[PDB]
């Protein structure tokens, strides 16, 4: 068998049936004779390709396979890879290399020092020393991406390898099962359980890896058992807990002082599936106040090592969440104090307040909708105003890199055809990966895109303010007509200039059969 | 003085007055109090930012300064950097980093292992160990980018560095002059000149570093003295010779065998400012026929080292071409005769053949027009049909990475306000950096964009045909309305469905006030 | 508190009380005011420094802390790091950097691009962005080295950081506890146990990570319950099983064909704590014969990924071995029979056969002796001829890099004062880290070094034979007087030219009060 035949058999045998790509000449010998049990999903730019694959992998909780063109195609995707590294997304990224006989002269399309290109944003980066080694290298990539902590991997393949003979012994790769579904040994687990049972005022902090493991329901039970308030860790890439559950306290502000303040008085704080912590703003203070002890459960040795405080357990989030939920005692303490309701902001008949938009979405959207957030100045209000009951209901660029939400929303929707995806994106953020719109139209993926148009990089103006920074250039982005861009890529488009048009536009969008973009005029 | 003030003084004193960027919070402390004598050029995505800067650098023959946002911004720009490396473009790429206090815990927006991110696509990549080091590091970046062989460099700066005190001894940096304007020693140069004079059938091959050095006229004189035919080196990123000069033989095919054959019978072949050679397609054969010796003058040790044949001299293209042009004897051989005018292709009333488009451009465009090419299936035709008399008349993605031409064309037009820039771009290639249109609209940069629309990845269909590769997915790109995309970003748009409409469109575009996009229906 | 004081407090609080080092000016500010509760072990060359720390770490089953001088010092130690990478040795390598103010100009002793220097032989490599970050960085280093899979890490520290103020919040770092003592979830573990119980002819293969985890006794219980033969995985860096246990089958030959043949007819093969597999020689064939299924338990994701066959489980060896040993049934099959004693090789009154040496070592050495092996041509006979009943009884350079055993023997003896360490080292290998002898003499570490002198690079002459290679230079090393070398560094030296002298020498060495070298004349 050829490297080509053996490689597709490996992918198939390992559950891969979809290739997200943008093609090039180094990739044609791989893409030729494309098997009928595979589908290829085309996007017009590599950030869009990876972004879509990323959404797909996160929502489906399975690895996604990607094919890109040499260095330029790989390079165009590196921004998306930075997000993917932060979200522990299992992405298998392959790039075509020049034919081996032409690598030495550095012919055009040669990916020079290829394995170094995507570093440091990948768990593993590699180019095989021979054609017969390709299926083995593909095996490694698959497993490296899939083992905890999950993440993007990179494989470069000289295009003449595909037609060479495969090692007959490659058949051994086909059914390899590799598991990292592990938890803390019985002895130390019981110690942890006693600490949780003995705490007088415990708190729970949940991260994106909970939602990735679909450990949400086990965490609910755990929180109910302990009667503990539940926070989502800062800079949340996903939503790990029902946001209207009695225990839920909301999204932590991404500041050192703000967080030690929030956890004051809690004797034991259990963090699960989050870095400790993904701070953002400079907010100097204490990591923890005295009297507070912190225990972190993470699937990532890098997270365990860099936490500046607390104990850590490196283990599978699914296995640990399940064991803990079923081992801890039912506490007779009182549930946390009901959270206040978010205020209704006064709305005139002009441009829309973000809060008006979120209140209206929360009224009209289905209970199992899935939201994506790339409206960077409105995150806090979004978390306060959207009731998200189910797992896998929220995505936000995990490295803060814009250009994620628009293509990711397509990948999510492709992964969850029965759940309505609604992407809330600022006019600024919309541009980074605008061309992803075409993929939604072409394949008829019925994502809804709500563009929050206030003419400016809102978040940057805000930071500029608190910084007292005057005469900063480049903060405004006037003169973009999103209905026309949507038309350009074949996507139905609406406009909402006021509350009544917003209601009407959403009503129409939910009823539509394909993708729809709504430009909303929002206040400055 | 602050690091901030000192650094802008260094930039200013080293000739930099323009900043190409897409802002982020790590960058605000740098961008605040933006000097009134500086200009900031906003682009909506980082591939676009760098593409514009690249075009500006290549046309101005001076370094361009870029400011990107941490890892995600840098990552988005890496495809554009692949091109810039191959074209020896002097780009100073700066990226904002988290405040030093927050790097350890890897807060959101921390650029991890930052110097490694852009490798291997930069000459030098660095993050200063303290704030007072920043001006010096910036000084290193400026010179590393500018010295032969020019190319992109990378500087990461923790945002808290800008308000710190600068070392007063930094003033020594302001006026440093660094030169690599060197040429071969007299003794060996005389030996070279003698071999040139003694050649009975010399040939000359010119690459992009000739045009970068503005060494075109010297090469014309050299060619006239030697009575030698002149070829452009394959995969040409620029045009180094007037294309209607009698010595001109056109663009070499990017094949090993094709090139040895073209050179057969030429006893001495002098290559100036080109890799030897940027082959592309698989065309196995002899590098040189017996009877041919090759001599290469290059500014790049990496090029001199990887050449599979001939002697090399590593030196400045401007200094070498000027020496040789002035030292060689006037040969008494007959001047080569001009190559044949290209054939007029039969154009019916349907869709436009590419040949028709180029003929029409050549007829109607000003004699000092500047062309950019990202119409990948039509490059050969373009080289044959455009009379480019002047230096800096042509640009093509140096690494073959798409998404270059559209932003670069804006950068070039900004660098040459008196020369009409005309970018010819395939419907496929247009999408990669589509949002760059907005910068042209916003800064009133009257670039003309000619979209060759045949609804397919044409060059890939062709390659798939030569490989006889069947069932390749992802080659077609139907359903893109380019006039709507143009309207989306505020740029006037026109359509041309036949030759007659192309003429009216072209005439209207040339007289138009701002940038114009013309969507042209072409054949397959 | 200064960074100095906070760092030493961190080290003591994390159980470190020893520093292995070779000092330089960049390290003086660290090494000054050296705490009275710490000891410093000096070695004369960095390969020896790291070798000694490596032995100490592997024998103690705890991290060892190393301090080297800048780049030159780190570089001298990279050979040793390659062994340490392969043996999963938890080594904390710190190196002194130039003062921050002088890094820019690359003053002498500047470690340029320091974090890249030791790559790719480290798990984590880093230089902090500020002095206050140093304790945190050091905390990250300790845990990165200590978490499974254990391995070497690198930290570069500018020498001016030490006297700066530490962040008071660094106190949270002191008592951090990080665990990776995890095992397969209950349901999947039950499934593995069923497969083991159900096997009709199981075999067990053990790697160095069993011995590192001290899972030897659990592995014995497991082999006894399953009634299964036990092999040590090829290229063994440690001994994970009593070599005279009736189940023991010896060291596996390091070849693909040889191993599948060995495993033929075994329906289930369980591999614990080893790469699958560390083949060495070319010996192509089937990875496994049909009818054979392989299940691998490994602590290293990179191992699980690159296995060309079998399933894998990534978990802590100690926890997994214990769980498996206690859950499997007692098989009704008969217990394997002990391997026959090796035959006595005939020995005349002249030079010694290696076999004679090993038989004699075995007869005279204490039952709890510890052997190190760097006699490369005699490894197979060594494994057959030494009864090693207890854990931690054998060490062999894990990457095949010579220069390990001599210094490592000293580290092991230091970690195990009550177990006699005996190093068996070829005359070739002894030279790589010859100066380590001095450290044994100075600190009175009573290691016994046995030098096998046959005047040649024996294993290389052998390979030259099987390649049929002729006229290979550099294979002989005549003219070295090891007794003089020992004298040179203050180590008592003895000679054994024949069997009688060997017994006399060994007797004297085994009761000596300090280190002893015996130069043994062995046969060509
Ligand atoms: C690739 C990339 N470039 C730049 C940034 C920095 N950045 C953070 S927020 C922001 C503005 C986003 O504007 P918009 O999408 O309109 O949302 P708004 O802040 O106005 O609500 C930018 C440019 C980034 N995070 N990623
Ligand atoms: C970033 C990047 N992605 C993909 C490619 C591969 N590629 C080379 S040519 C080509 C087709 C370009 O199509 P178009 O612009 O419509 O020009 P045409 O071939 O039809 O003349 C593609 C996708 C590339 N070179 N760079
Ligand atoms: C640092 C290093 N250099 C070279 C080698 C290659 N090598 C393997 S075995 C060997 C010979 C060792 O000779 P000796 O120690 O006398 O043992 P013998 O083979 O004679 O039994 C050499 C040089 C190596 N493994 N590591
Ligand atoms: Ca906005
Ligand atoms: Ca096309
Ligand atoms: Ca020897
Ligand atoms: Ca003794
Ligand atoms: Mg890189």
């Amino acid at each position: 068998a050829s490297v080509h035949g053996t490689t597709y058999e490996l992918l198939r045998r390992q559950g891969i049936d979809t290739v997200f790509g943008n093609p090039g000449s180094n990739e044609l010998p791989f893409l030729k004779d494309f098997p009928e049990d595979f589908r290829y999903i085309l996007a017009l730019q590599e950030a869009c390709v990876v972004g879509i694959a990323d959404g797909y992998a996160q929502a489906s909780r399975k690895p996604a396979f990607i094919n890109l063109h040499s260095a330029a195609g790989t390079g165009n995707a590196m921004g998306a890879l930075s997000n993917a590294w932060n979200s522990h997304s299992p992405l298998i990224v392959t790039a075509g290399q020049q034919t081996r006989a032409m690598i030495g002269v550095e012919a055009l399309l040669t990916n020079v020092d290829a394995a170094n290109l995507p570093r440091p944003l990948v768990k593993w980066s590699y180019e095989p020393a021979s054609a017969a080694e390709v299926p083995h290298a593909m095996s490694r990539a698959i497993h490296m991406a899939s083992m905890a902590p999950q993440g993007p991997v990179y494989l470069s393949v000289p295009y003449d390898d595909w037609d060479k003979d495969a090692d007959p012994q490659s058949h051994h790769l086909f059914d390899r099962h590799v598991s990292s579904s592990v938890r803390l040994n019985d002895q130390d687990l019981d110690i942890l359980v006693k600490a949780l049972n003995s705490a007088s005022n415990p708190a729970i902090v949940l991260g994106p890896d909970v939602d990735a493991a679909n450990a949400n329901a086990d965490c609910v039970m755990l929180a109910e058992r302990l009667k503990a308030p539940v926070w989502v860790a800062p800079s949340a890439p996903r939503c790990p807990f029902p946001t209207r559950h009695p225990c839920f306290r909301g999204l932590m502000p991404a500041g050192i002082a703000a967080i030690s303040q929030l956890l004051e008085g809690h004797d034991v704080v259990l963090v699960i599936g989050a870095p400790v912590f993904r701070y953002a703003q400079y907010d100097p203070g204490q990591y923890l106040k005295p009297g507070t002890r912190l225990i972190s459960v993470t699937c990532d040795p890098l997270e365990a090592a860099r936490a500046p405080m607390g104990d850590a357990i490196v283990a599978d989030i699914g296995a640990m969440a399940s064991a803990l939920a079923n081992l801890v005692e039912e506490s007779s303490r009182q549930l946390p104090t009901a959270a206040p309701e978010p205020a209704k902001v006064d709305q005139d008949a002009g441009r829309l307040h973000p809060e008006t938009v979120f209140d209206t979405l929360n009224d009209m959207a289905p209970e199992n909708a899935i939201y994506l957030n790339e409206s960077t100045s409105t995150t806090a209000q979004m978390w306060q105003r959207l009731n998200m009951r189910n797992p896998g209901s929220y995505y936000f660029c995990a490295a803060g890199g814009l250009g994620f939400a628009l293509p990711a929303a397509i990948g999510v929707q492709l992964a969850e055809p029965e759940r309505q995806v609604i992407a809330v994106i600022g006019d600024g953020s919309a541009n980074y990966s605008i061309s992803a719109l075409w993929t939604a139209a072409q394949y008829n993926i019925p994502t809804i895109f709500v563009i929050m148009n206030n003419g400016t990089y809102g978040a940057l103006r805000w930071f500029a303010g608190v910084l007292e920074a005057e005469n900063v250039p480049g903060l405004d982005v006037p003169g973009i007509d999103f209905r026309a861009l949507a038309k350009g890529y074949g996507v139905q488009a609406l406009k909402a200039d006021n509350l009544e048009q917003l209601k009407g536009s959403l009503q129409e969008a939910l009823s539509a059969k394909g993708p729809v973009l709504i430009e909303v005029s929002t206040v400055s």
